[PDB]
């Protein structure tokens, strides 16, 4: 039993992690076959950054203003383009531990786990949810733009995120391996701040599940409620609305504990109105959003 | 920006996780050189678990009996011993993926990394601290015995925790890699209770400095106390009392935000008196004890 945020392990990743240089800028990079993945802002200087044109600073640019690190070996930069707000950067040497990867774009309310790296050197991992305002609440110095987000399935490493900046409210932003930003954001150094949050609602029910599972079940009640009823209340307290897809999602929990969904969420409903009135759930004062059913279900009833 | 708790990169201790199997039990080993560790209750059956003479147990034990695997390849057993309450399998061959690493026994408040494992296969990574009555909150289902817990400083993993077994409250507990268990212990399924866990106080204190470092001066107050007269304070709520050695491993945080370690320690008093009124520390609304003043200045410089 216990319940924890957990990541992925990280070691897939971490051989992967490299230092990219440019001028008096360096940042972190992702070395997959002969390829290396950074922010395209890593060309930019303090000038060429209130409105930069990377167009224009790219095609000046040569294949030796880019000196990339691999611990201690030096990579031969062998050429550069870019694709969105990536800069891909090829190398003369394939890295020997690239995993079977893909590129995926994730939805907001999923989760993924974050190698944070300064310099090229992981330093720490811990698990995220992509918010719905399409920012991630991490923890990042300066150094860390270029860090990666992934998910394990198999064997199989999937990339889904690239650190680029953080916002004036301590919230970071970033892109798919792409180069396609995750919200409303731009790589420019200008006043620029997230949506309003709201509360990932299917996970916050993950959760609850994964609280009955583990021991904590004084909030459930004889209650039922409908999608209708609930969201209803929920748009009230800033909660994302809950579809039949996320009833469906929600299968397996309510399955083996022996309460349905709309069972479950006259509990959530009862939790928002009334409080939790001095008591916790799961070590919690809050309701936690950053676990998804199936970060539930791969903790719990499965062993993995 | 941001205040998350962070684990190390597990990469190190993932190429060193292997299986170990003897009768119908199978755990987790630690290979590290020619050497793999596990817990020494892998040689129990179902009537052993009460009162196992281990000894007994291992004299009537041959080499082929244990079987070892790291992913695909068996691994020859050539050698066994005990420790403790930990075995050591001696392999024929050595693990090229050996880390530079030392053995660390930790004491209450510390923090570390946990590697979560099943069939010698790494399942996820969690931080957590050693709690003053000598167990973890860890997570861990049937099949994680062997687990290792750890630290990286540079090139050098320092491994302090080997998981053994879950208390009847839903806690963890297990020894250092020299086979000594953390706290008053068995491996034995007799009745065993933890002792009463409290709040590591200053583990809460580093988490306020970092708060103060980030910006939230909301708690803070014009009173400073005696360390005295804090502790009197402090033990109504469970809190663990402060020595004058919290107090001087604090000293940098102090100088670094200019409040007294005795001026904070007022401050916390008053959390404890109010509550939180619905306001937030680092995005938690309860006091966080799993930081320690050092993971504070590794994270917050
Ligand atoms: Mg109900
Ligand atoms: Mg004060």
């Amino acid at each position: 039993s216990g319940f924890r945020k957990m990541a992925f392990p990280s070691g897939k990743v971490e051989g992967c992690m490299v230092q990219v240089t440019c001028g008096t800028t360096t940042l972190n990079g992702l070395w997959l076959d002969d390829v290396v993945y950074c922010p395209r802002h890593v060309i930019c200087t303090s000038e060429d950054m209130l409105n930069p044109n990377y167009e224009d600073l790219l095609i000046r640019k040569s294949n030796h203003n880019f000196l990339v690190q691999a611990g201690n070996v030096q990579l031969r930069v062998i050429g550069h383009s870019m694709q969105n707000c990536v800069l891909k950067l090829k190398v003369d040497t394939a890295n020997p531990k690239t995993p079977k990867y893909k590129f995926v774009r994730i939805q907001p309310g999923q989760t993924f786990s974050v190698l944070a790296c300064y310099n090229g050197s992981p330093s720490g991992v811990y698990q995220c949810a992509m918010r719905p305002n399409f920012t991630i609440k991490g923890s990042f110095l300066n150094g860390s733009c270029g860090s990666v987000g992934f998910n394990i399935d198999y064997d199989c490493v999937s990339f889904c995120y690239m650190h680029h900046m953080e916002l004036p409210t301590g919230v970071h932003a970033g892109t798919d391996l792409e180069g396609n930003f995750y919200g409303p954001f731009v790589d420019r150094q200008t006043a620029q701040a997230a949506g309003t949050d709201t509360t990932i609602t299917v996970n916050v029910l993950a959760w609850l599940y994964a609280a009955v599972i583990n021991g904590d079940r004084w909030f459930l009640n004889r209650f039922t409620t409908t999608l209708n009823d609930f969201n209803l209340v929920a748009m009230k307290y800033n909660y994302e609305p809950l579809t039949q897809d996320h009833v469906d999602i929600l299968g397996p929990l309510s399955a083996q504990t022996g309460i349905a969904v709309l069972d479950m969420c006259a509990s959530l409903k009862e939790l928002l109105q009334n409080g939790m009135n001095g008591r916790t759930i799961l070590g919690s004062a809050l309701l936690e959003d950053e676990f998804t059913p199936f970060d539930v279900v791969r903790q719990c009833s499965g062993v993995t």
